[PDB]
């Protein structure tokens, strides 16, 4: 057992969705530095120039696609099969919506379970098929402590559903694929101080809550989020499946 | 503090959805056999007409309609409201289906979530409105042990991951409403003699592992999920809401 | 079955531990208003002669014993057993120690571990042993949301681990009776408005934090426990084994 | 941050319980091969020497104590102290007794105890004072499945409700010190290819049962659980604490 090494993905591919910002950027660079080859997947083109301009050379192609569109995520999984065996998938594509239970709007409640969940199952079912197949591969899925508790003060009833989706879709997926050498498991990050949330920080109402429910008094910054999803990709997490990993400075402990 | 009556409904309207068959339809026997009033509500005209029938006085409306249709449920609510305030929700409209994760038409992933998820949604915000306007109301979310385990050896992703997100939504409605005085609570069942189940053996390798892996070492009635459905309905579940109450015969304790 | 009369306990008699106080006490006033007669177990002579006072005639036995003495549960169950077969037993001793890690006496953490824990196994092996022969009974034991999540702000380390393992003893003995008949459940309270948080709910830089952490915005009353406690040593309750129910008003919901 | 160094410990000192076989000693290898100096902690040596001289120039001292003498330990962290300071502490000492709950005699109940639960206390509390003195420190505790679920065929209430403490205990002292710098989790492993329960096979009415139990079904390689408690000890998981890590081959998913 080599356990200088153990930690590194070096020979894979993995395709990453949300792979353009945010946690899922984060996770690329994580991967490209532990010697992973990348297909990068994202809705906006631009922001996957972004990301190919940084990881140069563990880029082995960039795929414009909403994971929203299961017949997209079929393709860009027959497509990155032709580049290489894919043997890592990161799903790391997911929104929320601020919305009170009694006025939401039907298509958001739709647009982020659309997102979070099934465009999850589609990717998962699109990529999965050829690791099963090989009775070999490594899912890591971006959940959330929201599929555990709820937030406050702020409501999103609809995040908090589609969470709680995520965290057993991966275990479904962890149950259904075990036999066959597919491991599956999530993240449940606390807050994370992406370029996004730390602009919802306009709200001092609302931050200050946050940093109070969480025991380290500190959003996670990204790459800690990375780490862990490293950790969950790599043969190190060899006896890890359908787990859900906690990544949240203690909020879920409280 | 009437210990003797405290489990009682009298004076209460109950709504009811999936009324006309199986789990629903035992909740309906419960609750009219404790006092309340109910309000039938089923996608099935035959099923509601069969289950009014033998509830008889304790009908006040039986509404013909399909948790999927928000608009309807909706009117539904503005319906029962007109005709008696409803200050019980039983979510009990769920269904299942079979399926390799590899092998599955996306219109099953979908409807499953679309009754599951979206319908308990629907239901929640329409009856809830009112509750919550007043200031009192129980509801009781069908969840299940799918909820918070794979089954097994049965393959049924969309399940799990629909019966995640019931248990999550249970409780982002709980901490939005609970200062209003809504309490949100979910049974999570094991194993029911229903419809449902039943026609499952029906591949003979199934039962046999439920049971085995059931340390009661039997399938629940449909009346011991409906006494503890009862339980969380009625006024001595005051300090309890949030909760998923496991009523599985210990199978989720291995 | 007979909803009208499924919480009842009639013909039923329940040993109860911490009797004289609190949840205990009033957990005895619920199963004497639906029927049940009583062993009192309490370490305090005179507070169980009050209970006995104020209790009457369901009153079958009074034990005057320390749950930690494993010799003197033995012998209440014998006495017991000789005066009425015990068909429930609810676990209801247990106490609270503030204290902080690096500032903590051998004594407290052996003293909590060894009442909250030792002295639940020691009663539930000796009352058990003949519901386990009869094949019959049901076991209720008083857990703790301190068993799921850890208070704040205040420290008692000692508390959340011996709740940890109330947790899973109860599990235990679920999965381990679960052949013989005999159902183990715990409740998992938040904060109770008991003798037991009667000081620290005079400290308001303890008692803000505890409401603010409740979505109810409040203790519960003992009664609503003991409700709870009602519903699961009842037949109401007979595919609950092994369950952990929350009574929290909501407090390890965020 | 960099990811390529990430997983390492150059210039931490960390002390481990059970050091001498199994899970502790694997764990030993893993974190001298990751650049720690290491305490050995065991009751009797060897094994403490042939792991000396096994572990070569990475043993910092070697102690000889019980885990469940307070002042054995106060003292091992006093000695380890002088030596270097201690910035990891693996509490890896663990027995488990079969026991049917009925057939429990006192003294296993409570030795089972005062090894799994009150030792690992011991242990935080006496090498925690120097890392919350400093404002750093990770301390990664051996959990089990058995904290989460209960095993199955065998009985052991007393190892359910020890590592139902331990999972507590892990949560209770993250909360405690978070704002102090230091981390705490646990691991909860399935079984693990130790010597120990390699024994097991050998008897096949437990073995086969506990295979056909888990997903992957194998059991763990000791390895796999010390590449997790590697993860766990490391600045990777900077922003994990209180968390519980399956490490069961998906034996908790079903
Ligand atoms: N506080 C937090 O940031 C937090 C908390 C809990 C869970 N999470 C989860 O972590 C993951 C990463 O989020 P982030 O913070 O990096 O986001 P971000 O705001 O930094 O960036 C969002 C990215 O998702 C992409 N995206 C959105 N919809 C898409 C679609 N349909 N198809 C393809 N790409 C799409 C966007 O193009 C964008 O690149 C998400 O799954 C999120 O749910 C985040
Ligand atoms: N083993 C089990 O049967 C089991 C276990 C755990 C949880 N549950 C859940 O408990 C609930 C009750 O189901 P059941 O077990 O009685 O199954 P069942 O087959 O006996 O009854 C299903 C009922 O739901 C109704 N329904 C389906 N779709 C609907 C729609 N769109 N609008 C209105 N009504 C609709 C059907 O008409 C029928 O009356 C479901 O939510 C189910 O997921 C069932
Ligand atoms: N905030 C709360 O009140 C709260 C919340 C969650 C769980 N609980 C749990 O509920 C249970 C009851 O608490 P309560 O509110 O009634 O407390 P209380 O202090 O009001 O009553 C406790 C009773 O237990 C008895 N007792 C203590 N040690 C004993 C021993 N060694 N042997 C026999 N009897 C003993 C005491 O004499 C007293 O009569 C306990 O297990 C407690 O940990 C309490
Ligand atoms: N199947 C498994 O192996 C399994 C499953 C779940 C959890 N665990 C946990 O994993 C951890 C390690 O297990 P393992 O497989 O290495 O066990 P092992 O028997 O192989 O080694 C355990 C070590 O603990 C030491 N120890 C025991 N009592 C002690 C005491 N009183 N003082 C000091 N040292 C003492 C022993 O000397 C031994 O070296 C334990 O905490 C165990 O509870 C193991
Ligand atoms: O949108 C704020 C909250 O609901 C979580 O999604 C954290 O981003
Ligand atoms: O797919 C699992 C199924 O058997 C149950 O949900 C219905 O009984
Ligand atoms: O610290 C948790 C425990 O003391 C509560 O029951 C409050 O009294
Ligand atoms: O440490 C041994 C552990 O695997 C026990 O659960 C065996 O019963
Ligand atoms: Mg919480
Ligand atoms: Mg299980």
């Amino acid at each position: 057992m080599d356990y200088r090494t153990v930690f590194r993905l070096d020979g894979a591919c993995a395709a990453v969705t949300g792979a353009g910002s945010g946690i899922g950027l984060e996770i690329c660079r994580a991967f490209a530095a532990s010697g992973a080859r990348l297909i990068l997947i994202d809705r906006e083109a631009a922001a996957l120039d972004r990301a190919a301009q940084e990881l140069g050379a563990a880029v082995a192609a960039r795929i414009v696609a909403d994971v929203t569109d299961a017949e997209a995520m079929t393709a860009a999984a027959a497509e990155a099969e032709a580049v290489a065996p894919v043997s890592i998938l990161v799903n790391s594509a997911g929104i929320a919506r601020l919305h009170d239970a009694l006025e939401t709007d039907d298509a958001t409640w739709r647009q982020v379970m659309a997102v979070n969940v099934d465009g999850m199952f589609w990717a998962s079912r699109a990529f999965g098929r050829a690791m099963v197949a090989r009775g070999a591969g490594a899912i890591v899925n971006l959940g959330s402590m929201s599929g555990t508790i709820v937030n406050r003060p702020q409501f999103a009833s609809s995040y908090m559903a589609s969470k709680g989706a995520v965290h057993q879709l991966t275990r479904a997926l962890a149950a259904e694929w075990a036999g066959r050498g597919v491991r599956v498991n999530a993240l449940a990050p606390g807050y994370v101080a992406t370029e996004m949330t730390l602009k919802m920080r306009e709200r001092p109402e609302l931050f200050e809550t946050w940093l109070d429910m969480t025991p380290m008094g500190r959003c996670g910054e990204p790459s800690e989020i990375a780490a862990a999803a490293l950790f969950l990709a790599s043969p190190a997490a060899s006896y890890v499946t359908g787990a859900i990993l906690a990544v949240d400075g203690g909020y879920t402990v409280w």
